[PDB]
C-alpha cells in the first residue's frame, strides 16, 4: 500500500519525468526512451491519481485526454493586437517589398524567412510558468478562449521549466496524415469531410467537448511573442531560438537571409520542397529580422510594414 505522503512526492517525480519525455517526443520530435518506458511510468502515475484524485494537477500528462465540456467559449481579448499579413504573389512583389523597406530604413536589411503554416493563429499566455490562457486570433483584437482545448494539444507545455510570464503566438495545425485519417473516420460515420487540414484544425478547436479535441492530433509551431518583457531576443531569428529554448515547438526550416536574393532562393527552395512536408504551407513569410527596424517601419491598420507573405498560387 502506498501512503498519501509517499504518493504526493512520487507523483511529482513522475510528472517531471513524463513531461520531460513528452517534451522530447512532442516538441523536439525526438524521443529518448522506448514507448514502454513511458507507458509503464504513465500507468504508475494513473494508479496514483486514481487512488488519490486530489493529487491530479493541471500539468500532469494524464490530463491531455481532456474531459471538460463547455457550453461555449468566452471572449478572449488581445490587448496587444494580433495583426495579419500583407501579401505578395510574384517575384516582383517580393523585390518591391524589399525596395520599399530599404527606402524606409536607408540601408540593406536582413530577413528572417519562415514557412507559412496553413492553420489557425493561436496565442498562449503563461503566468509564472503556468499555462493560463489559450486563444484564437479571431478578429485580431478579440478571439475565442480555447484554453481547455489547447490543454489537449500535446506540444503545448502546461508548465514551462522557468517560471516566466509571457504570451507567445504561433500556428496550430493538423498534420497531413492526421487530416487523411480523420476524413476517413468521418466517411465511416456518415459525416461531411473537411475540405482541407486548415478547416479540420479550425473545426477541431471549435469543438466544445475537450475529449474529442484530444483525439484530433493537433500540433503547433510558435513564432512570436505578444509581450516581451523577460524575453531577450533582439531579432526574429533570436526570438525563434529563444522560443525553442524556453520550451515551445518551433519550425526548423527558418533561415536568416542577408539579401533579397537569398530570400528569393529560399522561396524557390521550399516551393519545391513543399509536398515533402508533413504539414501544409500556403507560402513563405518574410520578416525584417532586427526588431529595432521592425519598430521603425511600424504597422498599417491591417499588418506590419516589416513583413510580407509570399503566397503560393
Ligand atoms: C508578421 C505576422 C503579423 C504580425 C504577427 C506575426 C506574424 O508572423 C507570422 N509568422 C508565421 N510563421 C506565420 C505562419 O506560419 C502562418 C500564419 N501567419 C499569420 C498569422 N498570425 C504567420 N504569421
Ligand atoms: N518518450 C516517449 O517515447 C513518448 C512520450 C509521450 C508519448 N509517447 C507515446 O505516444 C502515445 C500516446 O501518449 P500520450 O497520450 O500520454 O501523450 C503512446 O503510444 C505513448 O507511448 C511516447
Amino acid at each position: 500500500p502506498l501512503t498519501l505522503t509517499a504518493a504526493t512526492t512520487r507523483a511529482q517525480e513522475l510528472r517531471k519525468q513524463l513531461n520531460q519525455y513528452s517534451h522530447e517526443y512532442y516538441v523536439k520530435d525526438q524521443p529518448s526512451v522506448e514507448d514502454y518506458v513511458y507507458d509503464r511510468l504513465y500507468k504508475e502515475l494513473v494508479d496514483i491519481e486514481t487512488e488519490f484524485p486530489d493529487l491530479i494537477t493541471p500539468d500532469s500528462p494524464t490530463q491531455r485526454v481532456g474531459g471538460k465540456v463547455l457550453s461555449g467559449f468566452e471572449k478572449a481579448p488581445h490587448d496587444i493586437p494580433m495583426y495579419s499579413l500583407n501579401d505578395g504573389f510574384s517575384k516582383e512583389d517580393i523585390f518591391a517589398f524589399d525596395e520599399r523597406v530599404r527606402k524606409a530604413i536607408g540601408k540593406p536589411v536582413a530577413y528572417c524567412c519562415e514557412l507559412k503554416i496553413d492553420g489557425l493563429a493561436i496565442s498562449l499566455r503563461y503566468e509564472n510558468g503556468v499555462f493560463v490562457r489559450g486563444a484564437t486570433r479571431g478578429d485580431g483584437t478579440v478571439g475565442e478562449n480555447i484554453t481547455e482545448n489547447l490543454r489537449t494539444v500535446r506540444s503545448v507545455p502546461m508548465r514551462l521549466t522557468e517560471p516566466i510570464s509571457v504570451e507567445v503566438r504561433g500556428e496550430c495545425y493538423m498534420p497531413k496524415q492526421s487530416f487523411v485519417a480523420l476524413n476517413e473516420e468521418r466517411e465511416e460515420n456518415g459525416q461531411d469531410i473537411f475540405a482541407n487540414p486548415r478547416n479540420a484544425a479550425a473545426g477541431s478547436l471549435r469543438q466544445l467537448d475537450t475529449k474529442i479535441v484530444a483525439k484530433r492530433n493537433l500540433n503547433t509551431f510558435l513564432y512570436t511573442v505578444a509581450d516581451f518583457g523577460p524575453m531577450k531576443a533582439k531579432t526574429q531569428f533570436e526570438a525563434l531560438e529563444e522560443l525553442s529554448a524556453i520550451g515551445f515547438r518551433t519550425n526548423p526550416e527558418r533561415q536568416l537571409c542577408q539579401s533579397i536574393d537569398e530570400v528569393w532562393a529560399y522561396i524557390e527552395e521550399y516551393h519545391e520542397k513543399r509536398s515533402t512536408l508533413p504539414y501544409e504551407i500556403d507560402g513563405i513569410v518574410i520578416k525584417v529580422n532586427e526588431f529595432a527596424l521592425q519598430d521603425e517601419l511600424g504597422f498599417t491598420v491591417k499588418a506590419p510594414r516589416w513583413a510580407i507573405a509570399y503566397k503560393f498560387p
